[PDB]
């Protein structure tokens, strides 16, 4: 199946389930971060909720973009929150997506994304 | 003749300034003199051309932070020396990802509080 990357800093349970439809869903500080990154780097696609700040979203993804992964980016504007330019810069509308979405559409948007 | 490339990364004003201040005895501080998203995408390849050419990359993370945490990556990845530098007085917990990506040489995560960040940056590059 398609190995598919999350990344988040009871939304997140609803992303990884939904996720599971779609492929396999991969996710003493030093043996995570290692396995994280072995995780990544096995990924066909890398999926990251980005309405909080998060170091450690912020670094998967750093990692995941000079691995040249496909990535999805997951905002909700309606948090009131101000996504990092530097995520918002990043995006390419291609290789590296950056999704604007509200709550209770999170299902039906990645059905959109992986049903095509 | 180029002195070397550091580049600072952060989320504190005065405290940005004292780290700057000090990081300009060491070498060429590249980000010394840093609304939408034509702007942001500017932002994103200015920032990255500069952590390319960099030597070091200092990143205060006590601030949780995409932007910081994303430079962090791409630093990792270019293969760049990094200090992080962190306030536990914050009450935040810093990323597990960030501690956890510490060797104890080209990445090293310190715990410090801010009178001492002087004596600290004086520690890492003399």
């Amino acid at each position: 199946r398609p190995a598919l990357y999350f990344c988040g800093s009871t939304l997140y349970e609803r992303i990884v389930s939904r996720l599971r439809r779609f492929g396999t869903v991969l996710t003493g500080d030093r043996l995570i971060h290692e396995q994280d990154l072995e995780w990544l780097q096995q990924a066909d696609v890398v999926v990251a909720e980005v309405t909080q700040p998060s170091l450690g979203v912020g670094y998967e993804l750093g990692r995941a973009v000079a691995f040249n992964k496909r990535i999805l980016c997951l905002f909700r504007p309606q948090s009131g929150r101000v996504l990092s330019a530097m995520i918002r810069g990043a995006a390419d509308g291609s290789r590296f997506q950056v999704w604007d979405y509200e709550e209770g559409e999170v299902e039906a948007l990645l059905d959109r994304y992986f049903e095509a």
